[PDB]
C-alpha cells in the first residue's frame, strides 16, 4: 500500500511576482512578465528579451554576506522554499526533523557565476576564482542550504531533468512520502539563465523567439505565428505532507497530490515526436498511478513552450489519450505570460494547476489569435474561464526527451 | 510490494582503465591512477595533477560527428552505460522498452563545454557560441542519449548530489524497480571538472592536495600527511533488474542491492562534522532498509576522500554505528587508487564493492603510511586482503551535508 500525500504550503519567485498570490493575480489577469533584458548589452544577441524576476531582495531571507556565496538560481530557490516551509506552518523540532527532506532541482544551474568567474579565470588566472565558486554554484546547494537553514535531516537531493526538473522533483518527493521515507519534503525547482550563456546557447540552437519588438506577444503557444520559447527567471517550492500527518497538525490542504507519471520519448535530444507518443504514455502512467479514468481530468497545465513541434506534439498526445473527452476539458499554457522557467516550469505550474483547483478557474492562454492547424481543443484562449475542476494535470517534457506528469485534485 | 534487486551488468572509465577488468586488476593491484594533467597547461595553479581516463576511444561506442557535439562527461557516461548494458546480455525489444529507465548523474557536468563556449562569448561574442551547447552540456543528457541510443522508453533522469551523486543514482533507480516504476535500470554518474573553472574553483577552496611533486602519493585517506582530495574523472554504470524478471531470462547476478540509505547532516555547506552523525545516521538507515544486524557488514568501501575533517568524520561514524564489530570489519577507500571521481565516486565505488563480494577480497587503502589519531580500524592499508565478504557497505558524502549508503549481498 501508498500514503496520501498532501500539498500544505506554496511559495515562488516568477516574472509575474514576488510571491504566489501575485504571481497567480497576474496569471488569472492575462498578464505578461516578458519584457527587454536589462543592465546587460545584447546588441549582439538574436533575442534581448525574456522573463527576469523584477525586485527581488535577497536579504528579506539570507544576510547579505550568505548571498554573496550563492549563484541567483539558489537565491531564488531558497526564497521560493523560505516562503513554502512558512505558508505550511509547519513546525521543525527534534521529533521530526530526520523525516523532513528537501528536493529542490534545476536544469541548468550556476550560469550567471561561471560567466562572472569565468571572467575572473580568463582575464587574471585562476588564483582570482571564488573560494565560494564550486559550493556556490552547484545545483543540490538549494537542497543543501535549505537543510542547514531550517534543520532537514530527512531525504536531501536535487534532480536535473532540464525543463522537466521541478515536474519531477514534485513527483519524486511524492513517492518518498507515500512508500514512508519521509513525512514532510519540500520540492520544486529554480533557474537563472536569463544571462549572456543561457540567452546565447538557446540563441544559438535558434530555439529563442526573436520577437523583439513585441516582447510580450512572443510567448504564443499553439498560434500559428510561433517562433520558439522565451526564456524566464524563477522558482517554485511546495511542502508536500503525508495526509494523517498534515490533519494531526490542522494545516491548511490546498490539494491532493494522486498521480504522477514519467517516461523518456527515445526520440530526439531537442525536439518532441510529432504524435507525441511519449508525452502520451506518460499522462497515462500518471492517471494509472492516480488509478483515474482519462475522462476524470478537468483541467491541463500543458508544458505549452510555443515552439512549432513541441505545442502540436502535446495537442496529438492529449487527443490520444482523452479521445471523445480531450475537447471537454480545459488545457492552457501559462507559459504564455511567465515565458519557460526551464527547471522551475514545472514547479510554479504545479503550484498554478493546484490553484486553479482552489479557485475553480482554467488559467488563459494569452495571443492565441489564430489556433495553428488541429489546435482545436478549448486551449482557453485569451481570457481566465471560470469552471468546475475536480482533477488538473500538469505536464512537462524536456530535452533528452525526458517527460513528467502530475495529477492533483481537490481535498474534502 | 516491494520488490528484490540485483545486479546483472556493469561499466566504467577510470583513472586505473577503459573498463571494469582493467580498473579492477589496477584496484586489487594497488596501482595508482594520478599523474600531471597533459591536456591543459596548469603552470599558473595550485594543482597540477589528477586522476584523468587515459586513451578514451569515444569511436568505440559513438560516431566522431556525434562526439564532437558532447561534453566529455556524456562521453564518459554513455561509455560506462553501453559496457553495462552489453555486459547484462539485456535485449530491448517492443515488449520490455517501457519497463527500463536510466538514472546517470553528475556533479558538474559539462564545465569543460560550459567554459570553452563562454570563452567564445568573451572573445567574439554569442554569435560563435555553439548550437549543441546547452543539450551538449546539461546533466540529463547522458540518461537522455543513453534513452535514444537504445530506445529506453521508462523513468528518465539525472540526480546531481554533488560527490553523493552516483550513490543517490544506483539506490534511487533501485527504489524505482522495488516499487514497480521499472523492471530495470541503467544507474551511476560521470564526471569531467578537470577544466580551468574544475581545478581552479576547488584550488580557491583548498580542497586540494597540492603534492604536485608526487602524485601518486598525494591521496592518502587516514594518513597523518593527507593534504585534501585528489580530483579525477571517469564513470561507472551498473544494470539494476527486478530479481524475478533476471531468473526469468537467466541474467548472470552479480550481487544483489538489499539497503539504501540517505540523511542530511543539516550542519555546513562544505564540511562534514567532525562526530560523522549524519553518515551515521545514513549507515543506519541503509543497515535497518537491508533487515541487516550491523555485524553481518564485512567490507566497507569508504568515501575516503583524503580530507583531514572528511576521513576522520567517517571512522567517528563507524565507530559509532557498530560499536566493537567496527574492529572486526575491513574498510578500505579506493580514492587511495582512482582519486575523487567526484559524482562518478559513488557508482564506480558500488561497482568496485560488487567485485569485492565476487572475488572476496577487501581493496587496499594505498599512502596509509602512519595512520591518524584514531584511525585505528582495519583499513586495510597497502595491500589486498582476501577475506570473507558476504555484506559490502558503499558510502559517500558531499557538500549541502547529504550523504548516501548503498548495502549490497552476494546472491545464491
Ligand atoms: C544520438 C542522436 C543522433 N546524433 C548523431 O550524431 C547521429 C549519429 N549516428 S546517426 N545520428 C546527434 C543528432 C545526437 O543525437
Amino acid at each position: 500500500s501508498r500514503r496520501r500525500v498532501v500539498i500544505t504550503g506554496m511559495g515562488m519567485l516568477s516574472p509575474l511576482g514576488l510571491d504566489v498570490p501575485s504571481s497567480w493575480e497576474g496569471i488569472l489577469a492575462g498578464r505578461s512578465g516578458i519584457a527587454p533584458i536589462e543592465h546587460m548589452d545584447l546588441s549582439a544577441y538574436s533575442t534581448r528579451f525574456g522573463g527576469s524576476v523584477k525586485g527581488f531582495n535577497v536579504e528579506e531571507y539570507l544576510s547579505a554576506k550568505e548571498a554573496r556565496k550563492l549563484d541567483l538560481f539558489i537565491q531564488y530557490g531558497l526564497a521560493a522554499s523560505f516562503q513554502a516551509v512558512r505558508d505550511s506552518g509547519l513546525e521543525v523540532t527534534d521529533a521530526n526533523r530526520e523525516r523532513i527532506g528537501v528536493s529542490m532541482g534545476s536544469g541548468i544551474g550556476g550560469l550567471t557565476n561561471i560567466e562572472n568567474n569565468c571572467r575572473s579565470l580568463f582575464e587574471q588566472g585562476p588564483r582570482r576564482i571564488s573560494p565560494f565558486f564550486v559550493p556556490g554554484s552547484i545545483i543540490n546547494m538549494v537542497s543543501g542550504f535549505l537543510s542547514i537553514h531550517l534543520g532537514l535531516q530527512g531525504p536531501n537531493y536535487a534532480l536535473t531533468t532540464a525543463q522537466t526538473t521541478g515536474t519531477h522533483s514534485i513527483g519524486m518527493a511524492a513517492r518518498n512520502i507515500a512508500y514512508g521515507e519521509a513525512d514532510v519534503m519540500v520540492a520544486g525547482g529554480s533557474e537563472m539563465a536569463a544571462c549572456g550563456l543561457g540567452l546565447g546557447g538557446f540563441g544559438a540552437a535558434r530555439a529563442l523567439s526573436t520577437r523583439n519588438d513585441e516582447p510580450t506577444r512572443a510567448s504564443r503557444p499553439w498560434d500559428r505565428d510561433r517562433d520558439g520559447f522565451v526564456l524566464s527567471d524563477g522558482s517554485g517550492a511546495l511542502v508536500l505532507e503525508e495526509l494523517e500527518h498534515a490533519r494531526a497538525r490542522g494545516a491548511r490542504i490546498y490539494a491532493e497530490l494522486v498521480g504522477f507519471g514519467m517516461s523518456g520519448d527515445a526520440f530526439h535530444m531537442t525536439a518532441p515526436p510529432e504524435d507525441g507518443a511519449g508525452a502520451a504514455r506518460c499522462m497515462k502512467n500518471a492517471l494509472r498511478d492516480a488509478g483515474l479514468d482519462p475522462r476524470q481530468v478537468d483541467y491541463i497545465n500543458a508544458h505549452g513552450t510555443s515552439t512549432p513541434a513541441g505545442d502540436i506534439a502535446e495537442i496529438a498526445a492529449v487527443k490520444s489519450v482523452f479521445g471523445e473527452h480531450a475537447h471537454a476539458l480545459s488545457m492552457s499554457s501559462t507559459k504564455s505570460m511567465t515565458g519557460h522557467l526551464l527547471g522551475a516550469a514545472g514547479a510554479v505550474e504545479a503550484i498554478f494547476s493546484v490553484l486553479a483547483l482552489r479557485d475553480q478557474v482554467a488559467p488563459p492562454t494569452i495571443n492565441l489569435d489564430n489556433p495553428d492547424e488541429g489546435c482545436d481543443l478549448d486551449l482557453v484562449a485569451h481570457e481566465a474561464k471560470p469552471r468546475k475542476i475536480d482533477v488538473a494535470l500538469s505536464n512537462s517534457f524536456g530535452f533528452g526527451g525526458t517527460n513528467g506528469t502530475l495529477v492533483f485534485r481537490r481535498f474534502a
